[PDB]
C-alpha cells in the first residue's frame, strides 16, 4: 500500500543540471504516518521492496528528461544542491524519467540497492534520500511552474537479519563485462551545423571528473579490475527532444582520432540510430581491446572511442534553439575479449609510514579499513581497485591479511626494539588480550590478521564506535626506522553492500 | 554492401520547386570506391538492382515533400536547374519522399528503368542522374540548414547481355 | 642422439648491477625483458638461450619468476636502506599500487613476480608503450651494494610469435 | 582473389649476394586498391593466408639462384640494401627461388610466420617486408635487364584476435 509521499518542484525553465530537490526515504514515511508506518514500530526492523512512483503529466512537446537518484548513503548530496551535474548525479543508482513517458515507476530492493535494514526510530549509519536532477532541459520554457509527486508503495515487514545479501564479492579475476547504471552524460548537437561529430571515449576504467573533483564509482572501479578489453559495446540511445526534433545518427567505432574522408567512414561497421532504441557496435582497434585506464599524457580519444556522427540534421522548426540531446547507456560488452586482470590474487599496498620524527608512534587501525593521517610522521596511502570498492559502497566486511615490511634507518648492529602489534576485544581502556604479537625490529617482517567489521557484521566507510577487535601498530624506535609498509590481502569471501560513490 | 553515396543540401527556407541538386549514379560509385567499384573494373558491365536509400530525419511538422527524379539518360537536367517544375520532375520514373515518414528506400531494377548495362570506365549513351527536388513546401521556415545522405545498395555482378528486357 | 639438455628448468641470469656511484639508484623494469644501460652503475647482461629466443621472434608474452640476490659492499654492522620492488598498475605518474615489496639489506636475497606483457597481450622486441603492469627496482643505499642480481625462470607457457633473426 | 603487386627488377649480370628490392606487403595491397584491400578496411583487423607468387620466365641456362625472405619485423633490412650476404637473408622464414623452375608459389600463415594481425590504417609494430637477393649468380651476363613479378593473393577475412597461434 502507499507508504509515504513527497513533491517536487519544477520551475517553468527547467534548464539542465538544476537540482529540483531531495526526497528523505525515511521522512516520506513518517510524515505520512501511514498505516506501513505504525506496522514499522512494531516491526522495529524493515528491508523494503518499494515501487516509487512519480507522477507527471505526460508531454512530447518538452524534450524534459530528469534523473531519480537512489543515494542510500547520502554520498552526492553536498555536491549536487547547488547545481547537480550529471557525473554525481549518474554515479549512484539511479533511473532516467522522460517526460514524453509521462507517469514514471521502478522497483528498489533496499536488500540490494542499500544493503542495511532501516530503524523506525532513528537513522543508523545515514539517512536515505532520492534526488531529482534535471538532465536535459525544456527546449523553451513552459507556461508556469508546476510540481509532480513521488510515492512510496510498500508492504512492510519485519526484518530478519540486520544484513542484506551482498552486492558484491571482491575477487580480482572476475569482471563479466555486464554493467548496471552505466549511463553517460548528455552530449549535444546544435542545430545550426549541417553535420557533426561527438565522440566518447570507451577507456571506461577511468575515474571521471567534475572540475578538480574526482567522482569514484563502481563501474570504472571494475573497468580497472581489467588491463583492457574488446569486443562488442551493447547499449541504449535516448534521444531526449521535442516530437518536433529530430535526427539520423551514423554510430561507429574509431581508433586514435577519426578520419577525415566520409567514404572511408561509411566503409567501417556502423549502425544508423533515428529513435530510441538500442545498438550494438565492435570496439574498433588495431590490437582487438582497449586498454582500461590511461597512461600520462594520453587522451582518451588515442584510443577506441564510440563515435556518434550527424548525418542527417538535428531538424527543427523556426525557431527553435535547444541543442538535440542524445543520452547513451552502456549495458554489456557482449562477445568480450578481456586482457589480463590487473591484479592477480595477491597482496597490495595498503599505506606506508615514513619520515618519523617521534621515536615513540602509535598507530591505531582498530577495526577498519581507512586513510591514515599523522602529525608525526609521513603517511602515503596506497591507490588500487580494492581500496575504491571500500569507498564505492555503503558497508564493507571482511577478513585482510596483512603484511609487515620495513627498512633501517640506523645502523643494523645499533638497531634496538620492536614493530609491536598490539590485538585486542574492546579498546584500548577496557578490552580483553588477543594475538598480539612483537616483532624483534631485526625481523624487518611480520604478519598478522585484521578483522574489518564488528558485531553489527558490516563497517561505513565513515568513522563509527561498535564493539569489535581492536588493532594498533606500536613503534618505539621508529626513528630507526626508514619506511614501514602494510601490505594487505583480503580473505575470499570480502563482501560489499549497496553500491554508491565518492567524490574527493 | 553499400555501392555508393551522396549529398543533398537542403536551405532552412524550402519552397515548392526548388532544385536541391543532382547525383550522378556512376560518380557515387566510382568517388566511393567501393568494394563494389572494384567487383564493377574487374566484371566490366553491370546490370545492377541498387536499393536506394534516402537517411532524412522524419518530421510531422513540416509538410515538405520531396521528389527523387530518376533520369538515366540525361532528359530533364538543363531544364529543372533554376527551377524544378513538377511537370518535368515527374515526366520520369519517380518517387515521393515525405518528411513525415521519415528515412526512404525504393528500388531501382536497372534493367527495367533504365535497359543498357554500365561500362566500368565510361558513360555509354548518357550518364544516368538522380534528381532531388521540393513538390510541396515547408509551411514556414525551419531553423537552420540542414542535410540529406543519398546511398546506393547493391551487390554488382557481371552482367550477360548488353541490353535488358524491354519495358515496352 | 641427443646429450643433456644444456639447461635444466631452473633460474638463468637476466642482469647483474654492480659498481654504484650514487646511494639512490632506481631501475625501472616496467613490462619489459630488455637489456639495461646505466649511466651511474655497471649493467652487465645474462647471455642465454631463453634472451636468444626473446631476440628470434616478434613478439612474446609471459610470466617471469625472479629471485634477487645481493652481497654487501660495507660492513654488515654498518648496513641500513633496502632492495624495494616498486609494483604498480600504469605507470609511476597515474598508476595503481599492487605487491610493491620492501627487502631490508640485511635479507641479502628477495623474489618476486614479473608479467612479461600488456593488455594488448605481447611485446614486441623494442620500446613500447601499452599499459600494463609496471615494476622497477629501488636502491636507497646502493654504494653499499658490491652486486645486485637477478636471476628468472620463466613460468609454463612463457610464449613466442613469429620467428624472425637479430643481427648485433 | 589477387590482393597486391609488385616489380622487382633483376640487372642483366645479377651476382650472387646482389639486393633486387624490398616490397612492403601493406603497401603491395594498398597500392593496389583491391577488392582485398576494400574489404581490409572494414575488417580493420586481418590475419591472412596469403599465396605468394613470382611471375619468372623458366630459364635452364643461367644458373640464377634468388632468395624471397619474409622478413615481418624488419631486423635485416638495414644490413642488405648495399649488399646481402646470405648469412642474412637465410636467418628469417625464406625461399629458394629456382631460375630452372620459373615461376614460383608459397603459403605464408601470417598467423605463424608473423603473429600479430594487420591493422588497415597504419602499421602496428613494423611494416612487414619481402627481401629479394640473389644466392647464386648467373654464369654470364643474360641479353638485357629485365623484371619479375611479385603477386599476392588471399581472401581476406576480420580477425578474430590480436594474437596469433604462439610459433615456440
Amino acid at each position: 500500500g502507499l507508504a509515504g509521499r513527497g513533491v517536487i518542484y519544477i520551475p517553468k525553465d527547467c534548464q539542465a543540471n538544476r537540482y529540483l530537490g531531495t526526497l528523505n526515504i525515511r521522512d516520506m514515511i513518517s510524515d505520512f504516518k501511514g498505516v506501513q508506518y505504525e506496522k514499522w514500530i512494531t516491526a522495529g526492523l524493515v528491508m523494503p521492496t518499494f515501487k516509487i512512483v512519480i507522477r507527471l503529466p505526460a508531454n512530447a512537446f518538452t524534450g524534459l528528461t530528469w534523473v531519480m537518484s537512489f543515494d542510500a548513503y547520502n554520498r552526492i548530496t553536498s555536491r549536487i544542491t547547488a547545481s547537480a551535474d550529471p557525473v554525481y548525479t549518474l554515479s549512484v543508482p539511479h533511473w532516467l524519467i522522460h517526460h514524453k513517458l509521462g507517469t514514471f515507476s521502478c522497483e528498489i530492493d533496499y536488500g540490494e540497492l542499500c544493503g542495511h535494514a532501516m530503524w523506525f526510530k532513528s537513522t543508523t549509519f545515514e539517512s536515505p534520500r532520492l534526488h531529482f536532477t534535471c538532465l536535459t532541459g525544456n527546449n523553451k520554457e513552459l507556461a508556469a511552474d508546476w510540481q509532480a509527486v513521488v510515492e512510496l508503495y510498500a508492504e512492510l515487514e519485519e526484518a530478519t537479519s540486520f544484513l542484506g545479501k551482498p552486492t558484491l564479492v571482491f575477487d580480482p579475476g572476475v569482471f563479466n563485462g555486464k554493467f548496471q547504471f552505466l549511463t553517460c552524460p548528455p552530449i549535444f548537437f546544435d542545430l545550426t551545423a549541417v553535420t557533426a561529430l561527438r565522440s566518447a571515449g570507451l577507456t571506461l576504467g577511468q575515474v571521471p571528473m567534475v572540475g578538480t573533483t574526482k567522482v569514484y564509482n563502481l563501474n570504472s572501479t571494475l573497468v580497472s579490475c581489467v588491463l583492457g578489453m574488446g569486443g562488442t559495446v551493447r547499449g541504449r540511445v535516448h534521444i531526449c527532444a521535442p516530437i518536433f526534433y529530430s535526427i539520423v545518427l551514423w554510430v561507429v567505432s574509431e581508433w586514435n582520432g577519426t578520419t577525415m574522408d566520409w567514404n572511408e567512414l561509411f566503409k567501417y561497421p556502423g549502425v544508423y540510430v533515428e529513435e530510441d532504441g538500442s545498438f550494438e557496435v565492435k570496439i574498433r582497434s588495431p590490437y582487438h581491446r582497449t586498454p582500461a585506464r590511461l597512461l600520462a599524457g594520453q587522451s582518451q580519444r588515442d584510443m577506441s572511442s564510440l563515435n556518434f556522427y550527424a548525418i542527417a540534421g538535428p531538424i527543427a522548426p523556426s525557431g527553435e534553439t535547444a541543442q538535440l540531446p542524445i543520452v547513451v547507456q552502456i549495458d554489456e560488452i557482449v562477445r568480450p575479449d578481456l586482457s589480463l586482470p590487473s591484479f592477480e590474487d595477491d597482496y597490495f599496498v595498503w599505506v606506508d609510514f615514513s619520515e618519523f620524527t617521534l621515536d615513540k608512534e602509535e598507530i591505531e587501525i582498530g577495526s577498519r579499513f581507512f586513510d591514515f593521517t599523522s602529525n608525526t610522521c609521513r603517511v602515503s596511502m596506497g591507490e588500487n581497485p580494492f581500496a575504491a570498492m571500500i569507498a564505492c559502497h555503503g558497508l564493507h566486511s571482511g577478513v585482510l591479511d596483512l603484511k609487515l615490511q620495513w627498512s633501517l634507518n640506523t645502523e643494523f648492529g645499533k638497531s634496538s626494539g620492536s614493530v609491536t602489534i598490539t590485538k585486542l576485544v574492546g579498546d584500548k581502556a577496557m578490552g580483553l588480550d588477543g594475538p598480539s604479537h612483537v616483532f624483534a625490529i631485526q625481523k624487518l617482517e611480520g604478519t598478522t590478521e585484521l578483522l574489518v567489521g564488528n558485531f553489527a557484521g558490516a563497517n561505513p566507510n565513515t568513522r563509527f564506535s561498535l564493539y569489535s577487535r581492536w588493532m594498533a601498530i606500536k613503534l618505539d624506535q621508529a626513528k630507526s626506522i626508514k619506511v614501514l609498509r602494510v601490505l594487505c590481502k583480503p580473505r575470499p569471501g570480502f563482501s560489499f553492500y549497496g553500491r554508491t560513490s565518492f567524490p574527493v
